[PDB]
């Protein structure tokens, strides 16, 4: 049973499960990257936001082939800006390529992620990074940024889960070859008791978050659970050896609902 792996526009490919290592303190977060890349974890996926990119670039010291992703923080936005911080960030992570870079939030009210973008697309022309793409922008902040520059990411990174599913951003997606990256992808934990979930576990013999990360898979979609518990890693990661079929493929996607929302909108974020 191999892992899986999602191929870009762009010709890059990067792997198809990942590790958030979104709520891990700075102080013991190279000790959490050793341990993930021990249990099987190819890809890791940090932000700005986090403070924790040098224990990431520390954690991956001996590991140039781990996938790495980091983001823009909204107040580094701008074109010259956005060079400086890329740059920072490739210091602070101890690789001097990034595999992928993303616009952490669109924030429209700032004005500024259409230079942003642009400044993204440079680095992708100038060599620095591999791929570029963004996180949480709607379809119409997408429309911008290719009409602005002819340029289209290769990912949007968006809360993404079985009580918003996001079909309408995935289909806009689609036509676009733009792949989808599920943040969020557990539902912060709502998804772990659920009984529907709990039914399709039994009738698999895997747990809930196996069910739920299977689900992501089957739909082609990019995913970053994030963990503390090495148990849960590696319960997370054991994912390759079974197969959600129709019946219940169309039990989760009936679970989609228009309230499912659990984190900030796009459109009226304020930091």
């Amino acid at each position: 049973e191999a892992q899986t792996v999602i191929s870009f526009h762009d010709g890059h490919t990067m792997p198809q499960i990942g590790l958030g290592v979104w709520e891990t303190p700075p102080d013991e977060t190279a000790e959490v990257v050793k341990e993930a890349v021990k249990l099987g974890y190819r890809s890791v996926d940090t932000a700005r936001l986090y403070k924790n990119e040098e224990g990431v670039g520390k954690g991956l010291e001996d590991h140039p082939e781990i996938f790495l992703t980091t983001k823009l923080w909204n107040d580094e936005q701008g074109y010259d800006s956005t060079l400086r911080a890329y740059e920072e960030s490739a210091r602070l992570l101890r690789r001097p390529v990034l595999d992928l870079y993303l616009i952490h939030w669109p924030m429209p009210a700032q004005g500024q992620y259409v230079e942003t973008w642009k400044a993204l697309v440079e680095l992708k022309k100038s060599g620095r990074v591999k791929s570029i793409g963004v996180s949480n922008f709607e379809s119409e902040h997408l429309e911008r940024i290719m009409d602005a520059t002819g340029v289209v990411p290769v990912v949007n990174q968006i809360e993404l889960h079985p009580d918003f599913q996001q079909r309408a951003l995935r289909e806009f997606h689609e036509k676009h070859n733009i792949r989808t990256e599920s943040w969020r992808p557990l539902g912060k934990g709502r998804v772990l008791s659920d009984e529907r979930i709990g039914k399709i576990a039994e009738k698999h013999s895997r747990t809930p978050a196996q069910v739920v990360i299977r689900w992501h898979l089957q739909n082609g979609l990019i995913v970053i659970p994030k963990s503390v518990n090495p148990k849960r890693l590696a319960e997370n990661l054991d994912v390759f050896g079974f197969v959600l079929d129709a019946d219940d493929m169309q039990a989760i996607e009936q679970m989609d609902r228009k309230d499912g929302r659990m984190g900030a909108d796009p459109n009226t974020a304020k930091f």
